[PDB]
């Protein structure tokens, strides 16, 4: 019943309190936002740790930096997955942009959707 229980295996990926804290402040803004979240990701046979690709991503500046400055495989490698996984990029890219984007533009506010298509087309 609560977001915990349903998606344990994306919860139970860490023991840091941070982790909980974050994933409940998402999945409650997405459901308010009227897109609300049923299933996570499967990124390499496994869950698409969430609550880490977003301490990467805007660690180094956010989605828009990630694909100016090209770093997906920093990415990856920072999620203990294979950076040789052909699709890899466009997965994690994707994936962000459905799940993560809209969540690090009102927290963060690191962009917004004019400067991040004008960046997919560079």
């Amino acid at each position: 019943w609560t977001y915990e229980e349903q998606f344990k295996q994306l919860y139970e990926l860490d023991g840091d309190p941070k982790r909980k804290e974050f994933l409940d402040d998402l999945f409650s803004f997405m459901q308010k936002r009227g897109t609300p979240v049923n299933r996570i990701p499967i990124m390499a046979k496994q869950v698409l740790d969430l609550f880490m690709l977003y301490v990467l991503v805007t660690e180094k500046g956010g989605l828009v930096e990630v694909i100016n400055k090209k770093l997906w495989r920093e990415i990856t490698k920072g999620l203990n997955l294979p950076t040789s996984i052909t699709s890899a990029a466009f997965t994690l890219r994707t994936q962000y942009m459905e799940y993560l984007y809209p969540y690090e533009c009102e927290k963060r506010g690191l962009s917004n959707p004019n400067e991040l298509q004008a960046a997919i087309d560079s």
